[PDB]
Formats: structure tokens, C-alpha cells, sequence
């Protein structure tokens, strides 16, 4: 149908249909008369999967031959989403399969909706891991993603009475056609036990053993015939034992390690099961890495053949684990082992929020990982000796830099451990990386300035443009070709069409079609009722106080009160859409969701408002839902308090898909505004410096309450029970928090936010100019491609050169 | 190579090799340079599996068209063993695949050894279910086997220090290529809750729900293109919730239902988890049966379209469950529902041993299945009213026949429930069925004589002759053709070759080759050391006191003592092989195993004995091991105390494979001797009548101890520590039991057993005559084919006619 989806050859379509029927018959064991859409989805899935295997086997064979430096990306999260369409896109089979399925009397995009999301992540951090695997494969890097195969990913969110309800996400129920179990490569992982010191060295004994079974999933590069591997570990008990029965039933205890993903976004919870997950993935991955290395005995060349990237501190145990293996098993001397470890490891920091920092109680590590605690203490001692030698007499510095935090309960600061054992430490956006050097890690930056770098996040243009917005990818290709898909910088050529009347018409037309399609889905599923002509105001991301969905709520209420104030006055109609999940134990986040639905209950049924304002809460926000709502958005809400959102990635997705952005100078927003020009961005609120000055004199919410009539009115409505008639004090926690314990200064940005919002309503009533500004955003979003991000990691951290060279098909 | 394995067509072998390479590449995602024997086994497995699907789909389609009466075989056990070779045999692909694999440079029988046994059974009862499915498919019956998909079957047995060690049997570890998960047909099963009585009737509410997911495995008939289904249920928790995490982790509680097979052979253990398994399989199976029935509303025709066979009392809850559905859900009146239930259900009894009888505590049923207990009480009342009307004033009869046993703890006698709700009740061998009418169920037989029948057990000649003893199947085919394979009675034609010098030579040659092959395996695996010229004395079956492995032990010790008595005297050399598993909590059974290995420790290292006597304990006895040792046996030990072994099936396997039998007049042994002629059998010991007379005056083991010098000597050696130097009193329990609490009268049969054993040694030293007797056994073993057994069930119980009609390929 459209150019960017490849061609549908006669020979190709015919071969596809043949294999489709083969799988339906032999693989699914079904006939056309009993098959359901699900069966058809699977037949197609296995059909596409077949085209991957040849390339997968050749790619791995290629790496074995050339033996290039290997890149290992360790993460406890890989927010993959659906795999069917992304595979067709990267293999250029989309139109062929679409045709083939058409000829068999089936609607392909109906089948695509049947696929379950691989929701093995919480949000930003996990999606970044997913975009990275895609870019690394597209750039010909010999990379491997290593993680855990959770049988239950992020919970499915349901709203009952306006409240969030969590439901188990049983994504493996009907099977996963993309994975290949590899029981033959099962590895043992040890826990507990004790340490014995002999004349030969230290020995970790009397440990409990848990087996790690790997499952490999193919990661296809963009039309270069490269297929990398994502290896996920699953926990299994040894066959070798209350009673015979109970012993068999207690095997579940060991296998619970890979049972479910901890649903916390940017929040640390020191539970033992979580620590086990962290060590489990690290211990299994390193044995696999060393094994593959020995099949290419001095490890002096180890860092020339291996690079280990730590996605946050979650897999930080890789550092002492690597030392344990090199020292205890291979028997290299400490200093040699340490040198190799630092040259091999790199750490990526994702937030400066204190409650997200991993600090493990020493008594936990002591019981669960005896030898690792000893190694950590040893690392700390040698590290502190260096600090003392560089800053003689600075005793407070020693205490601040220690990997060990003193107090009622001793803890290990995993971030300090990562900095000490890595040759590189990077933030995820320029402003975030600076903040790391100026505040949180100032002492470390002073000792080893060379370790600190910046690597601004990015998103993959394949899934976030071609796959989810074919219409836009097409009209762009028409003007500048398809080369941009693997080189986003080329989108700048679109700057010459900003005054092109035809282009302006097409951009606006694609947006309109996307809105109509989403408006339909919103009514087809969830029986709702939006107006496709209104401005689509959307804020989708995990529910958090620092992300300030509450500030958005205050705007919505302000808009509503102004309409009731002057009903016959004209106002640009809007459809305000807020979506995202709240961690199960985050009370305030759960209240915010209930408040959003409560506002919707009042606003959406007030006859005076009509279809001028609607407040929709998007249920179960996930990768597949993001692919639908983002292309249909007009306005992207990125309003975190300056200094709190390390980078953000959702912001980039919206820029690439034609939405204008209203946000604070935080995270990557700064660089985005910088790339597109501040005039083409809706910036407002305090800058980082303003927040600091305010914390200086002390933030008093009362002040804003007394000086802003409209703000006062909103709080009073909340307190009196205007949005909760049957439970007048339902939102007392929210009001109390905003008035007395607001760590994120919501009130401080209210005035400028409302004014700025008026500025967007004004630009929207002039279609031509709004679209032209949109074109300036899309045209300058090239820098936010994860291909650019990965190319910088490769050259500045891993020491490998990216390659666009097509691999033999 | 051999005729009975089908032909290897040029076109066939070429197509097989092609698909083999296809699966290795696309299915296993491997290349010839990294593939292991396991990968090759799987490529071949998927290749053979492909040939089943076409027939499988057509067979099920055929049944949907003709809509014949359906047969449902409910069993908590299906001891299937390996599936690869059995599938090739029934599809006539053995030689083709053997050739195809040969040309690819692979040894096919090496690959067959890689397949894990599907050990979902304990012994006789479970294997019978397996032989039955095979026969029902071979006879064109629209039959379905229904059970539970245990993820852990019967434990793997290891011997440490002569003691049995149990190890989890993780048979699904590398995957099961034969099964097809059918998540789309998942059904809910209810537990707990309470009963509410409305004006509309009774309602079971506030129950806990557990989902039943089916897995279908194909059951191919013998070269008739019929492929039936065995549907096994797996327990799964509903997605709809201590904490979010704990709720997800507690899903394991519900899924534990199908986690492991209870390892008890002929022994009842009243655990709650077992009751759940029993109801789980019954509740899911009946909804499936009714659903399929409604897709052909009065159930008056239900018994014309459905037959439900209960394999023992394990699935006895099907009776009140069927009533519950018909009365509570469909709303038929009690009397109508009951009529339908009785006409639909049939019960097969497997033992008269009191400790094996299922008697569930009322307090258990009351908590777990509230409504079923009420229905059972109601059934009991109406039943007792009929007893009272037929035997007025016989108050003791009422108490003996009640489904409810009174006492400190009320219990429900499931066998009484089965008899009451079934139109047919059968024993598994003539003598066993008579015993049921004379003793255990005498009262029931008096009330409804028409319900009691006999259906002597049988074994499938496919797996137990063609598959495990190709050499013997071949020399037989040479003389009378291949028709016998699906009509064992034809083996009688072999009676005319009893004097044929050539045949006699071939029979003896096949036996010799089988012994050489087993002798090798015994040394290749387990590093042992037997003499292929000695007589192979074997007793393999579950370890039990009633099976009397102990009597065998006494013979072995007698033989040893006689050799040390007169070292230079000649004696027919023997290799005594005893094998079998003991239930984990059966102390005495564990001691018997230790005693066997202990005797081996003394006998196998006594230089004076030389290679004239060897005592081997066959480790981990299972279906695949039976396929190897049975064809190599010379003497089959079937020495249970008269009246205790309901039938036995191992005895038949040995008859069909060329071994002579030494046994008591018990179970099917009686009919076997009857078929072959008592002169061609080695019968000894007390008859049922003799055991009774002895219980009358009272069994005093002391008497035999005082009158038999050799017996006395053996007990003294045991007591003094002759077979346990480091632990002189190690076997005090055994001696004490034999002397004071022997329920099975071991001593009572010792003298006749030893004498009879001398008779076999005498016949063995005359090769020609021993072989001729062997030919008379093989020639008359036709009656013990499970095809004959199934044909009788079909005509005398289910009301359906068997068919040998080839189904279109
Ligand atoms: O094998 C070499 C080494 O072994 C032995 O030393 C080990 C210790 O026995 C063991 O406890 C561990 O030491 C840890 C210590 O337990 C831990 O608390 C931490 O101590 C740091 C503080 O974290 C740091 O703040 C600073 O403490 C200041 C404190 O802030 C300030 O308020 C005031 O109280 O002064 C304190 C000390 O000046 O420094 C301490 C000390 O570094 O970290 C320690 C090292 O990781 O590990 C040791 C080595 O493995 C033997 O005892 C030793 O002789 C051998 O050299
Ligand atoms: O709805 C119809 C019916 O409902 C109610 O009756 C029900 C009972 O309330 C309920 O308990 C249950 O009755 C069971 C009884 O609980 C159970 O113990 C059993 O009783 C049998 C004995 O098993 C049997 O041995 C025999 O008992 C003898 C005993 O051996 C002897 O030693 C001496 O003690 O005399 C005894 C009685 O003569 O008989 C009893 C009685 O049958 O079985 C009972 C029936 O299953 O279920 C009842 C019906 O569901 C109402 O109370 C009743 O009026 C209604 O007709
Ligand atoms: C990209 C994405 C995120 C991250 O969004 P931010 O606004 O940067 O927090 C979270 N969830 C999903 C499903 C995403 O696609
Ligand atoms: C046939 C068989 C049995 C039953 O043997 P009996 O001697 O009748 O108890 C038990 N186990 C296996 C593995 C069998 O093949």
C-alpha cells in the first residue's frame, strides 16, 4: 500500500501464504474451520519467525569468525512491547505479509492486536533498554542484552470506581513464539553459605544452588540482515531433598526468583527477593560471558574483548562478582583483577531522586552473599586509601565517599560502588550529567574527572515512527527518501518545506487521521466519547509526584471553572488525556489517579461545558498503547519540576510524531528546545537555579494560596468535597500535601503554566501556523534517535566502531 | 532391515531427511556444527510428529461427522513411557526413519535413548491405562483418555549405600514435542465455599476458583490411520488479589494441584492435596464431556452417546459431580438424573487389599466439597432404603453396605459409592472377580448380581512385542505373517512348530541375543558384571510385602548357602535380578531393597561362588527399563501370596517374550497356566483355599522355623549380622516381621518354592526342552492382548462395536 513498507513480490506473497497454511496445520494443529483469530496470529508469527532464523544463525556464526569485541547490556528490565510488526518492518516484509494475509481473507492489523505485550519493564529505564537493543543491531554491534525472564511482567491496570486495581500480567499464557528455550546452557547460581579461608585463598561453601536456564529472543537490525540476541534467565530448582511431596512442592521457593517484576518506577524497596533477582542475573550472565571469552589463559585481554554496561545500579553486583571469579576462581592477584574489572565495566545513572538510590543493609548481603560483602569492604578500603592520599586530612570527604553508609543500620551505597569499579559513568541528558558533577557525585568527580560523561537518551525511529505512524513516515519519504529511517539527522531537509503549502496540508492531514483512528479505538474499546476536532492534550507516563500530574489537574480545573464563570465565551476545545500506572504501594500516586477520574466525573457530565472540555484517564498505559496515542497527540505534557526528570524519553516520542511540547527546562526538554529553537517550544516555570533559590529561603505554599484567587478556589473545591460529594474529605491527603509537604513545588509553577497554556490555545486556533511550528519540531528531532546515542556509547565508552554494512542475506 | 518394520521407500526416506533438516534449522534453530544428540532426537521427533497431525485432525473430524458413542477413560495415571518408537511402529515408519537417519550419519536407536519417559503412573494401574488407549485406537473406538498433566511424575530412583534415594522426575525440562497446549479450552473448577438453598434449588457459592488448562497428546492406532486423544489437565490460577508481590507468588498454591504424582502403589493416603487432584480431573473432564455432548436439551440420550469408565475409585467423584451438574445446573429431577448417571458410569476394581481402599474423612469433603457430601448422603439414603426393602430387618447388612462408615471418624467408602452409581463393576482377572463376589462385595452382589463382571487384563502386543523384541516378532512373522500383531490369537499357529528344529533354534537364538544386549547395557550403564550364559532370574515390579520379594530373597540365600556347603558340586548358574521402586514412606519396602543389595554385597564377592550366582538390583525400574529387561529374561517371578495380586500384567509381558513362569495360583497366573497347560508352568504354593484354612487355625511362623533347618539358618544369619557386619541388627525389623507379624505367610510357601525352583534348574540344563516349553507359552499367550480385553469392555459394558476398518490416510 505505502512505499516504506517494502514490496510485495509475487514469489514472496506466494511463499508466505504457503508457510502460513503449513504452520496452521502442522504447528498449531488446526484447520480453517476451527481456527480463531488467535490461531491466525500465531500462524503468521511462526511464519515471520522463520525468516529470522537463517539470519540469526549466520549472525552468531559471523561473530564467532571475526571475534569482535562483545558488548553486554545488563538490565533487570527490557520493556519490549509487541514483536510481530517490528520484525516485519526490520525485515521489509510488512506489505508482503499484509498482501498474503489479505489474499487468505484475513485482516493483518486485527491479528497484530492479539499479540501480548512483553511488559518486562516499568517505564523509561526499561524502554530505553529496548530501544538500545534495536539500535545496536541496526549499527552492527556484537551486542547481547541480558536480563530476567519474568513470568509475570508489569501488572495490567484496571480502574474500578475510579481506583486503580492491579491484575497479574500472565503474558506467557498462550505461549511466546519469539523465544527459544536453551536448557542445554543452564548455569548454577549460589546463595547463602559461608566463607572459609585456606592457604590457597578464600572459598565460598555450603551454599544453596539455584539453576539459571536461558531463553533467547532474536533482535533484528534494520534491513541489514543482522540479528542479535537478548538472553533472559529463568530460575529452576536442582532435581536433588516434611515429606517427599513437600520437598517437591518447595521447589517453588527457588523458582520464585524469576516469578515477577518489581513494579516500582524510580523507587527503592530493600526486599530480599529483589536482591536475589539482582545477583541471579549477574552471576549467570558473567559465567556466560567468561565461557564465551575462553572460547575465542590471561584476562589481560579481557577488556579488549568485553564491555559490560550496567543499566543503573540494579546489576551493580557484577563488579564484586567479576572480582570474586577472577580472584577466587581464576586466582589472579587483586590489583590485576581490579584493573581488568574497571576497564570492563561502565555505569549509567538514571535519577538523582534520593528515594530511588539503592542502599542495601549490610546484614542482608552478609547472610545472602558472604563473600561479596568481604570483597566490597576490601574495595572500599583501597578506594578510601586513595581518597585520603589525594585529599589529606579531609575526614568528612572520606565519610561521604565511603561505599559504606554508617548509622543505626549500615548500608552499602551501590552507586558509589559502581563509580569506583567503572571506567565510565554517564548521565542521560546534558543537564542531568552536569547535576551529577555539581552535586550528588561532586566528590567523585573531583577525584576522577575523566570517568564522568554524558550520553543523552534517544528513541528508535523504527518503532516510534515507521511502525506507529506509517502515514507520517510515508509523506516524509515522498520528499526526502527512506534513508532517514536509519539516519534521523536527514529530517532537517524537511526545514525547506516549512513554507510548502502541499506539505503543510499533508502533515495536518496525517495528524487528523491519527486522531480519528484513536478517537474510534477509544470508543470501540472502553466505550468512551471524544471529539476529534478538539486539541489532544496528553500526559502519559508513570504516575509520580515529581512528574506532577497534579499540576496538570489544576490546569484542567482552572479551565472548567473559567467556563462555568463565562459559559458563552469561546474557548479552544480540548480533550485532556492522562494515563499511567502507579506502583501498588504508592498511596499518593493512587490518590492522584482517583482525583483524575473524579474530575472527569464532574467535567464530562456538566451540560454547560458540552464538548468543549473532556478529561479522560487512559487505562493500562503500556508500550502498545503508547504506539496508538502518541501519533494522535497535539500537545505533549512534560512538566516535571526542574531538576527531577533525568532525561525523559516520552518527550522525544511526541516530538518525532508531530505534537508540540509544553514543559519545563528539565531533562532532555532543554536539548529539544535547543534543537528546535525556543520559539518553537512552550517553555515555562522555574529553572533549576530558581528551585534552588526557593529551597534557600524556604518554600511556603501558603503564599501562593493567598495571592492567587483561582488557585484558592480550586483548593477550596477539593476540601469542601466538590469533586467527591459522597466523601467530602476524600482528597484531604492531597490538599494537605500541596499546602504543607510539597517536595515538588506544584503551586510555584501554577501561574506561568496557566499563562503558557493560554499561549498554546492561541496558536492552535491558527491551523497553518500551528502546523508550521510542528514541522520545525519534527525536522529537528533527528538528534534524539537512539542510533546517535548508541554510536556515542560505542565510540566514547566501549571502544568499538558502529557499522552500517549489510550482512549477507 | 527386518520385515515387520515396514518399507523404506526412496521417496519416503528422501522426504524424511528433508524435514529432519528443516526442523533442525527452523524449529531447533541449530546447525549441524553445534547440534548435539539431543537436538537430533528432537528434530526426528518433530519429523515423526508431523505425520500424525494429518490423521489426528481427520480422525477428530470423522467423529464429529458420524457422531458415534464416546468412550471416556478417567484415570489419575497414564504410564506412557517413551513415545517416539511406538509412533513409528504404528505408522510403519520405523525402517524409513532408520534409513533416513542412517544416511544423515546418525544412529537412530541412540537417539531413542535420549527421550524421557512419560512416567505419569506408579505401576500396573497406570500402565494398563496406557495399553488400553493403544488398543482402543487400534480398534477404532471414539475414545478419549482423561487425566492430569503432572509436571513431576514418579520419582527417579537412585541407590546410595544400598538405600533408595528419591529424585524429582523433571520430565518436561527439555520440552515435550508430543503435546499440544490448548489454552483456549481452559475450564474453571470450584473448591470450598458453601451451599445455599433457594426456592429454585441448591446453589454452591463463595467458592475458590482454579483453572484447568488442557494439553492434548495423540494416540495412534496400529496402521489404521486412527489417532485418538489423551487430554491431560494442568492447574492454573485466575489472573484476578500481604502485598502485590506475595499475591502473585501465592498463585503457586493453586497450581500445586497438578505439580506431582502421589507415588503410592496400592496404598491409600488421605491427604487433602490428593482429594483436590481427584476432584480437579473429574470436574474439568465432565464439563468437557457435556460441552461436547451438547454440540451433537434432554439428557435421556446422554448414556447412548457417552460412557465413562472409572479406573479404580480415584475418579469416583465423577458420580456425584455428574448428579450435581444434572440436578443443580440442568435442573433435571433427582430420579431422572440418577438413572442417566448409572447408565453412563462403570467402575473397575484393582485390589482387595484393605490399606488400598479409599475412605475419605467426612470433615474433609465437608470443607472442600460441601455440595458433593450432601449429594453423597442423599445417594446413600435412597440406596439404603432399597437394601432395607430387599432384606427387611437385616440391620447389620444396612451398616455394612452404607457408603458411610461410622466410628470415631466418619468416612465415605468410595468403592461402595462406585458400585451404587455404576451399571457395571468388574474385576481384572477371573479369580479376582470371583473373590469380589464371594467376599469384599458379597452384599452388593446379592442386591444387584447383574452389575458384576470380569474383564481379565491384557497388554498391548505393539509395545510389548514388536517394539521391544523386534527379533522375536520377525522370526514369528516369517512363519505366520504379520496379522498376529493386531490379532494375537493367531500365535496359536506356532503350536505346529514346536517340533520344528529350525524354529527351536531361532527362538533360542533371539533370546540369547537379547541377553547379550542386556548384559552389555548392564555393563555400559551402571558398570556391572553379569554372565550371559547363566539363567536370567528376574522379578521386576513395585516393591511390596504382598508381592513377596522377600520370598525370592530367601531362595537366593538358600542357593548361596548350598554352594558354600558343597563348593565343588555343579549347579545351574543364575543371575538373579530384582528391581522396583518403593513408596517414599513405606519403611518395610525400603528395608527390603537394602536387604537385596546387602545380599549382593556378600554373594557377588565370594570367590568360592564365582560366576555361578549373582544378585543384581535393577535401579530405577520404569517402562523403558522394562522394555529392555523383559525380552532378556528366562524366568519370570510372579510369587504373590494367593489372593492378593488382583491380576498382574508384568506376568503377561514375560509370557509373550519367551520367559517361563514360576508363580502361585494368583491373579492372571491362573488363566495363563490354564491357557498354556499346567505342565508348561511352574506352579507352587498355597491356593486361595489353603490361605483361608491357615488363617482359620492361625498362622504361626515359628512352626516353619523349627521344622526347616535351612530356613532357620537363613534367619540366624540375618539376625547375627551376616549380611550387615557393621550393623549387626540392621535387619531386626525384617526378622521380627517374618517371625511375628507376617500378613503374607512368606514361610508357608518357602519349601514348595525352593523345590519348584530346583525343577526349573533341571529343565534349564536341557536347552531343547526348555525352548520347546517356551514355544508353548508364547503360542498360547494370545488371550492376554489388551485388544481382546478392550473388545469385551466395548461389547459387554460400553455397548459399542470395535472396528478394524482402515480410516482414509
Ligand atoms: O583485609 C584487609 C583489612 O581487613 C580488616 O579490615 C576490614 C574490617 O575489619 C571490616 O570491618 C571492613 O571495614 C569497613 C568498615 O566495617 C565499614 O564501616 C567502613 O568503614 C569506613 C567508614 O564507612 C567511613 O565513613 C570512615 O569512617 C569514619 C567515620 O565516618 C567518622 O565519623 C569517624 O568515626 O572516623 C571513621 C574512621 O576514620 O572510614 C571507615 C574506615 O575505612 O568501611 C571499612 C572498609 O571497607 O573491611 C576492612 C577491610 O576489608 C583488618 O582489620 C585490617 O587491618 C586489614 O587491613
Ligand atoms: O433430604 C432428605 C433427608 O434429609 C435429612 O437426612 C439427612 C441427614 O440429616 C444426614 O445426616 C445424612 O444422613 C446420613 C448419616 O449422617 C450417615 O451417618 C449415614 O447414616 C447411616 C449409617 O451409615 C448406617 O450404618 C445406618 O446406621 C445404623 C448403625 O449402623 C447401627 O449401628 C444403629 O446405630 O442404627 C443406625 C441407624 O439405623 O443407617 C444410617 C441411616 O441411614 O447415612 C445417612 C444417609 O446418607 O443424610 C440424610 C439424607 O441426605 C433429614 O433428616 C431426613 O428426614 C430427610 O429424609
Ligand atoms: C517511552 C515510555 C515511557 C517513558 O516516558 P517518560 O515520559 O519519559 O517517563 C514510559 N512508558 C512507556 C510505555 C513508554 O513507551
Ligand atoms: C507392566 C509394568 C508394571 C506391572 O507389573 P506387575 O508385575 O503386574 O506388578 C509395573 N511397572 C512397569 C514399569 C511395568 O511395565
Amino acid at each position: 500500500q505505502i512505499s516504506v513498507r517494502g514490496l510485495a513480490g509475487v514469489e514472496n506473497v506466494t511463499e508466505l501464504k504457503k508457510n502460513f497454511n503449513r504452520h496452521l496445520h502442522f504447528t498449531l494443529v488446526k484447520d480453517r474451520n476451527v481456527a480463531t483469530p488467535r490461531d491466525y496470529y500465531f500462524a503468521l508469527a511462526h511464519t515471520v519467525r522463520d525468516h529470522l532464523v537463517g539470519r540469526w544463525i549466520r549472525t552468531q556464526q559471523h561473530y564467532y569468525e571475526k571475534d569482535p569485541k562483545r558488548i553486554y547490556y545488563l538490565s533487570l528490565e527490557f520493556y519490549m512491547g509487541r514483536t510481530l510488526q517490528n520484525t516485519m518492518v526490520n525485515l521489509a516484509l510488512e506489505n508482503a505479509c499484509d498482501e498474503a494475509t489479505y489474499q487468505l481473507g484475513l485482516d493483518m492489523e486485527e491479528l497484530e492486536e492479539i499479540e501480548e505485550d512483553a511488559g518486562l519493564g516499568n517505564g523509561g529505564l526499561g524502554r530505553l533498554a529496548a530501544c538500545f537493543l534495536d539500535s545496536m543491531a541496526t549499527l552492527g554491534l556484537a551486542a547481547y542484552g541480558y536480563g530476567i525472564r519474568y513470568e509475570f511482567g508489569i501488572f495490567n491496570q484496571k480502574i474500578c470506581g475510579g481506583w486503580q486495581m492491579e491484575e497479574a500480567d500472565d503474558w506467557l499464557r498462550y505461549g511466546n513464539p519469539w523465544e527459544k528455550a536453551r536448557p542445554e546452557f543452564t548455569l548454577p547460581v549460589h546463595f547463602y553459605g559461608r566463607v572459609e579461608h585456606t592457604s590457597q585463598g578464600a572459598k565460598w561453601v555450603d551454599t544453596q544452588v539455584v539453576l539459571a536456564m536461558p531463553y533467547d529472543t532474536p533482535v533484528p537490525g534494520y534491513r541489514n540482515n543482522v540479528v542479535n540476541t537478548m538472553r533472559l534467565w529463568s530460575a529452576k530448582a536442582p532435581n536433588d531433598l516434611g515429606g517427599y511431596i513437600q520437598a517437591v512442592l518447595d521447589r517453588n521457593l527457588a523458582e520464585n526468583i524469576s516469578r515477577v517484576l518489581y513494579p516500582n518506577d524510580n523507587f527503592f524497596e530493600g526486599k530480599e527477593l529483589r536482591l536475589k533477582q539482582e545477583y541471579f542475573v549477574v552471576a549467570a550472565t558473567l559465567q556466560d560471558i567468561i565461557r564465551r571469552f575462553k572460547s575465542s589463559t590471561n584476562f589481560d585481554a579481557f577488556p579488549d574483548k568485553v564491555a559490560i554496561q550496567l543499566n543503573d545500579t540494579h546489576p551493580s553486583l557484577a563488579i564484586p562478582e567479576l572480582m570474586r571469579v577472577l580472584v577466587d576462581l581464576e586466582r589472579l592477584d587483586w590489583d590485576k583483577a581490579w584493573e581488568v574489572t574497571v576497564k570492563t565495566c561502565a555505569y549509567t545513572n538514571h535519577t538523582v531522586i534520593p528515594e530511588a538510590l539503592e542502599r542495601w543493609p549490610v546484614h542482608l548481603l552478609e547472610t545472602l552473599l558472604p563473600r561479596h560483602l568481604q570483597i566490597i569492604y576490601e574495595i572500599n578500603q583501597r578506594f578510601l586509601n586513595r581518597v585520603a592520599a589525594a585529599f589529606p586530612g579531609d575526614v568528612d570527604r572520606l565519610r561521604r565517599m565511603s561505599l559504606v553508609e554508617e548509622g543505626a543500620v549500615k548500608r552499602i551505597n551501590m552507586a558509589h560502588l559502581c563509580i569506583a569499579g567503572s571506567h565510565a559513568v554517564n548521565g542521560v541528558a546534558r543537564i542531568h550529567s552536569e547535576i551529577l558533577k555539581k552535586t550528588i557525585f561532586k566528590d567523585f568527580y573531583e577525584l576522577e574527572p575523566h570517568k564522568f560523561q554524558n550520553k543523552t537518551n534517544g528513541i528508535t525511529p523504527r518503532r516510534w515512527l515507521v511502525l506507529c505512524n506509517p502515514g507520517l513516515a510515508e509523506i516524509i519519504a515522498e520528499r526526502i527518501g527512506e534513508e532517514y529511517i536509519s539516519d534521523l539527522d536527514q529530517l532537517r531537509k524537511l526545514l525547506s518545506y516549512v513554507d510548502d503549502e502541499a506539505f503543510i496540508r499533508d502533515v495536518a492531514k496525517v495528524k487528523q487521521e491519527n486522531k480519528l483512528k484513536f478517537a474510534a479505538y477509544l470508543e470501540r474499546e472502553y466505550k468512551v466519547h471524544i471529539n476529534p476536532n478538539s486539541l489532544f492534550d496528553v500526559q502519559v507516563k508513570r504516575i509520580h509526584e515529581y512528574k506532577r500530574q497534579l499540576l496538570n489537574c489544576l490546569h484542567v480545573i482552572t479551565l472548567y471553572n473559567r467556563i462555568k464563570k463565562e459559559p458563552n465565551k469561546f474557548v479552544v476545545p480540548r480533550t485532556v488525556m492522562i494515563g499511567g500506572k502507579a506502583a501498588p504501594g504508592y498511596h499518593m500516586a493512587k490518590m492522584i489517579i482517583k482525583l483524575i477520574t473524579a474530575i472527569g466525573d464532574v467535567v464530562n457530565h456538566d451540560p454547560v461545558v458540552g464538548d468543549r472540555l473532556r478529561v479522560i484517564f487512559l487505562e493500562n498505559y503500556r508500550v502498545s498503547l503508547a504506539e496508538k496515542v502518541i501519533p494522535a497527540a497535539d500537545l505533549s505534557e512534560q512538566i516535571s519540576t526542574a531538576g527531577t526528570e533525568a532525561s525523559g524519553t516520552g518527550n522525544m516520542k511526541f516530538m518525532l510524531n508531530g505534537a508540540l511540547t509544553i514543559g519545563t527546562m528539565d531533562g532532555a526538554n532543554v536539548e529539544m528546545a535547543e534543537e528546535a529553537g525556543e520559539e518553537n517550544f512552550f517553555i515555562f516555570g522555574m529553572r533549576v537555579e530558581d528551585v534552588d533559590r526557593l529551597d534557600q529561603r524556604g518554600y511556603n505554599a501558603q503564599e501562593y494560596y493567598d495571592r492567587i484567587p483561582e488557585l484558592r478556589q480550586i483548593i477550596e473545591q477539593l476540601s469542601s468535597g466538590f469533586f467527591s460529594p459522597k466523601q467530602p474529605d476524600l482528597f484531604k491527603d492531597i490538599v494537605n500535601m500541596l499546602m504543607h509537604h510539597d517536595r515538588f513545588k506544584v503551586f510555584a509553577d501554577y501561574e506561568e503554566y496557566v499563562k503558557c497554556q493560554e499561549r498554546v490555545s492561541a496558536l492552535y486556533k491558527n491551523p497553518r501556523e500551528w502546523t508550521r511550528m510542528v514541522i520545525r519540531n519534527i525536522a529537528t528531532s533527528g538528534k534524539f534517535s537512539s542510533d546517535r546515542t548508541i554510536a556515542q556509547y560505542a565510540r566514547e565508552i566501549w571502544g568499538v566502531e558502529p557499522s552500517r554494512q549489510r550482512l549477507p542475506a
